[PDB]
């Protein structure tokens, strides 16, 4: 009942990273407040109001800094465009913006170095609509400029975030280990580094900001998952879902935010249909799943396994489509195996799910069928994604006939 709902919506969000919750802790109690107090309807009220926030929530992104900085490069890698392409930012003083590709309500902009203006910072904010920005990318390939300090310090007056980016770190390491090969020591590099740009920029801010060292060649690399992180954790939590989306999947730690925001939101849709007191019938399963087709589709667009993108993976293995898929989890995840029924696999997975939030004494909160398959196909997806990451070793190391980790608790 109501007091086994509130345990397990709280179990449920505690299972998350505190960056990647798509909710405040505000808003849990809030819904918690509800449930325990027979406000049912308030509850359902607060999560579609959040969910509508989640779903039309726009992410714009300044990216800031003077010429030679590789700003272009930035503002194409975060989008996951290439350099040739239609949309790519071009590798010259108002604003210019750079749609997402594969998400409409996000947008990276170019501001123009204030260098390249004669305005204060105060009213190069006004100018550039300092308003319409989520936060603000401040870019450098050197040393940053009092210029970037005064701008920094104006961001912050205005109660908006800040991010000091120093590109082409690659390229410095490289130079370094070619003129010192046999006492090269990348960390003195990165630390010396490092060092100068917030030591100099601090003459002018409150305290130490920090420096995400990267290289736009290679987003895996350097401070590069660092910024990702401290990104999210910034942001409003409502805002984390639409970010998480427009990541790449070229990271572990990125497929995982991508996982967990996905299994928050279809949580939140299963509450606002509503909790059931018997564990769901598997008669109808097949028109469930034809259901849910649009949705598995989405979600395979978002881990990269949609047929189109397997194309790249499986070329670079020298192997087809069809022969790399046979190796993936997600294409027969709803088919029967060992003539084990779907339906009975079902009713032991929902045993499991409900037994993680609940435990053995309260209770059980059961949602929707559909609730279970999408968190499953969600793990599937991400656990297949990770796996592609790491294709070529895996498939040597043939530790069973599919290279990916089974999804929590699907098999026994
Ligand atoms: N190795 C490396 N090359 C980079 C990096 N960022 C940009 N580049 C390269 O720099 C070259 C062009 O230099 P820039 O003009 O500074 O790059 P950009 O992205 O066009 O720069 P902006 O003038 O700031 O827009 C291109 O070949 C980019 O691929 C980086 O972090 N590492």
């Amino acid at each position: 009942g109501p007091m086994a709902w509130a345990s397990s919506f709280d179990a449920f969000f505690k299972n998350f990273k505190r960056e990647s919750k798509i909710i405040s802790e505000y808003d849990i109690t809030l819904i918690m407040t509800y449930i325990e107090e027979n406000k049912l309807q308030k509850a359902v009220s607060v999560i579609e109001k959040v969910l509508r926030d989640i779903e039309s929530a726009p992410l714009h992104i300044a990216v800031t800094g003077e010429t030679g900085a590789g700003k272009s490069t930035f503002i194409n890698t975060l989008r996951g465009v290439g350099h040739e392409e239609k949309g790519a930012a071009p590798t010259t003083m108002k604003r210019t913006p750079y749609p997402h590709p594969k998400l409409p309500n996000v947008t990276i902009w170019d501001l123009p170095g204030i260098g390249t203006t004669n305005f204060t910072p105060q009213n190069y904010l006004t100018e550039m609509k300092f308003g319409e920005y989520d936060f603000f990318i401040i870019i450098s390939a050197t040393r940053f400029k009092e210029n970037d300090a005064q701008l920094a310090k104006a961001i912050a007056q205005m109660g908006m975030n800040f991010y000091f980016v120093r590109t082409k770190i690659d390229s410095d390491l490289d130079n370094e280990q070619k003129f010192k090969p046999k006492s090269f020591n990348k960390e003195e590099v990165l630390k010396n580094i490092k060092d100068y740009c917030s030591n100099h920029l601090q003459e002018s801010l409150d305290s130490e900001p920090p420096v995400f060292l990267v290289s736009n060649v290679d987003i895996s690399k350097y401070d590069f998952p660092k910024l990702e992180t401290k990104l999210l954790q910034d942001l409003p939590a409502h805002k984390r879902h639409v970010f998480s989306l427009s990541l790449q999947s070229l990271t572990e730690a990125t497929i995982n935010y991508k996982r967990d925001s996905l299994k928050q939101k279809v949580f939140l849709e299963a509450m606002k249909a509503g909790a059931l007191a018997t564990i769901p019938l598997g008669g109808m399963i097949s028109d469930i799943l034809e259901n849910l087709d649009e949705t598995f589709n989405l979600y395979r667009s978002y881990f990269g396994l949609d047929d189109a993108s397997l194309e790249n993976i499986a070329q670079d293995l020298n192997m087809s489509v069809d022969d790399f898929k046979v190796h993936l989890r997600f294409p027969h995840l709803f088919a029967e195996h060992n003539d084990e029924s779907l339906e009975d696999k079902l009713f032991k997975y929902i045993k499991h799910i409900s037994s993680v939030t609940g435990g053995p004494v309260a209770a059980v909160t059961y949602y929707r069928m559909a609730y279970y398959l999408q968190n499953l196909f969600l793990d599937t997806a991400a656990n297949d994604a990770i796996a592609l990451l790491n294709s070529k070793a895996l498939f040597e190391k043939k530790v069973g006939p599919y290279i990916s980790e089974p999804p929590e608790y699907w098999e026994a």
